[PDB]
């Protein structure tokens, strides 16, 4: 129930390649991001919850 401020901004468009991936447009704010060190993060955007996307496509809003 504590909620983390963990947002990133998409620097490029990304189209989901698998059902568990997020699709987003450049400049999107992706929210509730969990950061992992294998090149894939997960977050919320566009009505999708906790789907995966490549970390190199975004800017961390720290």
């Amino acid at each position: 129930s504590p909620t983390f401020k963990s947002a990133v901004k998409a620097l490029f468009d990304y189209k989901a390649q698998r059902e568990d991936e997020l699709t987003f447009t450049k400049s999107a704010i992706i929210q509730n991001v969990e950061k992992q060190d294998g090149g894939w993060w997960r977050g919320d955007y566009g009505g999708k919850k906790q789907l995966w996307f490549p970390s190199n496509y975004v800017e961390e809003m720290i």
